[PDB]
């Protein structure tokens, strides 16, 4: 996250970290048993880390879980990242309490202009590599289609949205795709890309949920 703030230990529940000996994706709790993430962060040995805050020292409230299987969305593109959405079932159950919980789907799609909360342990410079021990938070707007359109023509399917500032300074940046993008307490972005990180007309872009809801309900409901 660069140009974000520490999120203070255990006030992003629903965050997950998923490490293969390593951090590497971000991910967000739906249930006791289903992290939501990006397709692109999808590999085999994954444990999924809950109730962390410094992913480097156990400090207490922690769940290390395997995952059981990942579902890489069917029609995920790897060359234009459309569809970038991923199941992971968890080995076991978490146990949940007010430092794990998970978060809720949306019923509708945001609009512009709504103010959101982007979270995730990915890199804190835009030019260079400075990742953090603990969860950095960063609050930002959903961007009209246009002024996303405008910023990157013709790399826009209707299942991203673009949420960021113009001017620069603020965005997600690597590590922290798979990770959540919640508005009004509903989770309706996972990081996707972006091309580097906060530069100025260059905003994130984040799959859009709310297009999912129906497959993610089917696809738990069947496994
Ligand atoms: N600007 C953003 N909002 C953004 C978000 C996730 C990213 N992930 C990456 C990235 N991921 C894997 C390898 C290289 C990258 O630059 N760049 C990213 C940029
Ligand atoms: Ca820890």
């Amino acid at each position: 996250i660069v140009g974000g703030y520490t999120c203070g230990a255990n006030t992003v529940p629903y965050q997950v970290s998923l490490n293969s000996g390593y951090h590497f994706c971000g991910g967000s709790l739906i249930n006791s048993q289903w992290v939501v993430s990006a397709a692109h962060c999808y590999k085999s040995g994954i444990q999924v880390r809950l109730g962390e805050d410094n992913i480097n020292v156990v400090e207490g409230n922690e769940q290390f879980i395997s995952a059981s299987k990942s579902i890489v969305h069917p029609s995920y593109n790897s060359n234009t990242l459309n569809n970038d959405i991923m199941l992971i079932k968890l080995k076991s159950a978490a146990s949940l309490n007010s430092r794990v919980a998970s978060i809720s789907l949306p019923t509708s799609c945001a609009s512009a202009g709504t103010q959101c909360l982007i979270s995730g342990w990915g890199n804190t410079k835009s030019s260079g590599t400075s990742y953090p021990d603990v969860l950095k938070c960063l609050k930002a707007p959903i961007l009209s289609d246009s002024s996303c359109k405008s910023a990157y023509p013709g790399q826009i399917t209707s299942n991203m949205f673009c949420a960021g500032y113009l001017e620069g300074g603020k965005d997600s940046c690597q590590g922290d795709s798979g990770g959540p993008v919640v508005c009004s307490g509903k989770l309706q972005g996972i990081v996707s890309w972006g091309s580097g990180c906060a530069q100025k007309n260059k905003p994130g872009v984040y799959t859009k949920v709310c297009n999912y809801v129906s497959w993610i309900k089917q696809t738990i409901a069947s496994n």
